[PDB]
């Protein structure tokens, strides 16, 4: 089997991407944030504290003939930005782009933090990291991909995120029309539960390539590219007026600037992130200070190849017995 679904930026900055997901019988379609950096499929629901719901579409298990309470199961998760959610668990039928999993754990939110309440466009998250990170207790649950894998034509999914435009998540096949050149594959460590890999280096603009190992995670659920302070300083040093602002919370730059590209290595291959991709616009409405799309990972504990990086590539998440990651230009 295979599945194919369009993923759409939630706003003009590509702050995140939402993908329609069918849950239950008859189908209830919710727009979820596919997150390769976590392993819980959770949704706004009829159980979510009413004051914490603000425009989202909710899952109502009592209206689904295939929903079953997973008795005794609870979940609670915190993300890298300090956001959080928690609740109880149902199993139900979940379909993405024509690919159906029965008995998928659908984690129903009773509580969500303010940042989720404030994102009216995100009805929940669909985790695509390794199931070892799933937070359901006392019986850990499998991701949608993990449940689907054995039935897929090939045990893979691909992320093809657009810049200021829709893109595609495919399950079970590689669309050879969706990228240019060849796909370069690179080793993955699953020891921390992430799609963790080592980049072979970087370049800033037309500058020479610096060969250096950068260990990080491929995370579709993180907006920006978070890299070591040395690398990030080298990038922003090429932008007149750019500076790290503690009050704003990262590098900012004059909105009048033309940003250089940033290249990252994947083995001997190179993925080029155009300068425009690194512009996250005014820090506040009407400001001439703009927020940078490449930021230091120093306060995070891990480097993160988030959407800014991934949207410059066609990315293969290969879930074979020994997982790997593939990157192609497009
Ligand atoms: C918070 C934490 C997350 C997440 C999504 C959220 C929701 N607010 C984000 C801010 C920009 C838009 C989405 O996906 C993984 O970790």
């Amino acid at each position: 089997s295979t599945g194919s679904a369009t993923t759409t930026p939630i706003d003009s900055l590509d702050d995140a991407y939402i993908t329609p997901v069918q849950i239950g019988t008859p189908a209830q379609t919710l727009n979820l944030d596919f997150d390769t950096g976590s392993s819980d499929l959770w949704v706004f629901s009829s159980e979510t504290t009413a004051s914490e719901v603000d425009g989202q579409t909710i899952y109502t298990p009592s209206k689904s003939t295939t929903a079953k309470l997973l008795s005794g199961a609870t979940w609670s998760i915190s993300y890298g930005d300090g956001s959080s959610s928690s609740g109880d668990v149902y199993t139900d039928t979940v379909s993405v782009g024509g690919l159906t999993v029965t008995g998928q754990a659908v984690e129903s939110a009773k509580k969500v933090s303010s940042s989720f309440t404030e994102d009216s466009t995100i009805d929940g998250l669909l985790g695509l990291a390794f199931s070892t990170l799933n937070t359901v207790s006392p019986t850990q649950q499998k991701t949608f991909f993990d449940n689907a894998k054995a039935s897929l034509d090939s045990p893979v999914f691909t992320a093809d995120l657009g810049y200021h435009a829709p893109g595609t998540y495919n399950f079970g096949f590689i669309d050879t029309t969706a990228y240019t050149g060849s796909i370069t594959y690179t080793a993955v460590s699953t020891k921390q539960g992430f799609w963790e890999w080592t980049s072979t280096g970087y370049a800033v603009g037309s500058g020479t390539f610096k060969s250096t190992s950068i260990d990080g995670i491929a995370d579709t659920g993180t907006t920006l590219l978070y890299l070591p302070a040395t690398v990030v300083s080298a990038y922003w040093a090429q932008v007149s007026g750019a500076k790290s602002s503690s009050s704003v919370g990262g590098y900012v730059f004059p909105c009048s600037a033309t940003l250089p590209s940033f290249t990252f290595g994947v083995g001997s291959a190179r993925i080029v992130i155009p300068g425009d991709y690194i512009d996250f616009g005014p820090i506040s409405t009407g400001s001439s200070s703009c927020f940078g799309g490449i930021q230091s990972s120093a306060g995070i504990g891990i480097n993160i190849f988030g959407d800014v990086a991934l949207k410059a590539a066609f990315v293969v998440f290969n879930g074979a017995t020994t997982p790997t990651l593939g990157f192609a230009s497009k």
